[PDB]
């Protein structure tokens, strides 16, 4: 009784940026009290699970906060197919999950998987209707883009500013925004292709977030809604520089805001570490 | 360029128990920048980098949290030591740290090291001078003994509580304990040799601590000031119970308060994982 692990940087091609993800294999026989307890016996953000699949895809993932289990997480599930590459030498990976089969494109070089692309679940929206609050706690007096809230999974608050530099400059009184329950608070600012975003929840337990994949397809569709892109165009989006983590995401939804069909969130990700736990 | 790693829990016998370190070796080669870095990467409380000696020791100790170093802790060297361990035949170990070289006894069973010994800092102590503050911050009306707040590199609180079951039905406001800066609060039950703890700490970016063993020896101190134990008795202490990560650390303070000779903490401690990390 023994599991192989892998530390995976999801959204980043240097080990020690991105955001990191531990993906532990051959889980089936850990009853999921015990995948939460290894889960916060590492404390990283998110501990992933690899099952056997029950319908019809490769594999079975649970995703694990130190706390809870969680039904949709991106930069976990980009770490999870990237790691599950090493093992398979398929083009293509159906992960099952709470949400539904998520279907992967795994990129390869010399038969190492250095990317991957997802289908993200396609969130729902509407306007968040406490600005003034929200404004306060991140110090500005206004955004630039309507300040609306995204569900697919996890909540993504959406609060634009009128350029990187004020966007850096950013310091929220952490305290006030934990009235913003079971949401976590994007920032962003940039321009045609390339944005720049810095991610904000106590809610969801954290400071400030390296590298946010679920909010990464949500503000493609924020942005194309508003007018700085079209539906069909990719978006590079950088989180984490700030704190010395920077993320590289590439989003895309296509159709039109009334009628979505696809949401895609791609990225790099490297091998950090490996391991081997006695249980 | 790689490093070996392994994740010991220490103050326990059972994986998964106890409270974790992840240790590295052969760190010459690491800037202290990159030490912190990997620190933060891996997200645990504390993870420790050992170094060749500089003034005479088995190795020098480098202890970092997720964003800073510390000149002292008890887990992470108690852990480091028994890591190490599996790379010595000495029956004793000299830690050299910021506060001094720290000398460790190491307890084996047919060559593995499970438990160790370690003589601390010796503390200074004053009364808190806050305690309705911090009564009504825990929800209770009063201490039994006197709250002394203790200093040996990090700075402990004393609060006593008239039974184990009371100190298990504390549910701290977090909020209001974090204007208790620059310490850890430690409630505490018990009698005779057999005491409980709970540890409460925002200013050292903890709910609830597992094991907080740079307090095992300040609360025998306070033990034996207050009347409870003699000095040249040892108390064994459990902690993390309510937050199921039961761990066990025993204490002992030589001399009499106004000239202390010698602080001696214990416990066991069980590798958890093993690992290798990229750079
Ligand atoms: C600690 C915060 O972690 C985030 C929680 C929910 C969604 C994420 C993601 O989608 O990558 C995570 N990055
Ligand atoms: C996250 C909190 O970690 C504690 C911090 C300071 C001292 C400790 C110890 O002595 O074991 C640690 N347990």
């Amino acid at each position: 009784h023994m599991h192989n692990y892998v530390i995976i940087d999801a959204f980043a091609s240097v080990p020690l940026e991105g955001n990191p993800v531990a993906v532990f294999f051959d889980a089936d026989d850990l009853p999921p009290a015990q995948m939460q307890r290894i889960a916060r016996e590492m404390n990283l953000s998110q501990s992933t699970f690899v099952l056997k699949p029950r319908n019809g895809g490769d594999a079975l993932i649970r995703i694990f906060t130190p706390v809870n289990e969680l039904p949709f997480a991106g930069h976990p599930l980009l770490g999870t197919a990237i790691a599950l590459g090493a093992h398979t030498d398929n083009h293509r990976l159906y992960l099952e999950t709470q949400m539904g089969t998520i279907a992967f494109e795994l990129e390869r070089q010399n038969g190492s998987v250095i990317a991957a692309s997802m289908d993200q679940p396609i969130p729902t929206w509407t306007a968040l209707g406490r600005d003034a609050e929200l404004l306060k706690a991140l110090g500005i007096s206004d955004s630039t883009f309507p300040i609306e809230i995204y569900h697919n999974g996890p909540r993504h608050v959406f609060v634009g500013l009128p350029s990187i530099d004020a966007l850096s400059a950013l310091h929220p009184d952490h305290r006030a925004l934990s009235n913003f329950h079971d949401m976590a608070i994007n920032c962003f600012a940039g321009a045609g292709r390339r944005w720049r975003s810095r991610m904000f929840s106590p809610a969801y337990g954290v400071v400030e977030d390296a590298a946010t994949g679920s909010a990464a397809g949500p503000l493609a569709i924020h942005l194309a809604r508003h007018g700085q892109i079209e539906f069909g165009q990719p978006v590079e989006i950088l989180q984490g520089v700030e704190i010395g983590r920077p993320s590289l995401m590439f989003a895309k939804a296509e159709g039109r805001a009334e009628q979505l069909t696809r949401v895609e969130v791609s990225g790099n990700g490297v091998t950090f570490g490996r391991g081997t736990i006695v249980l």
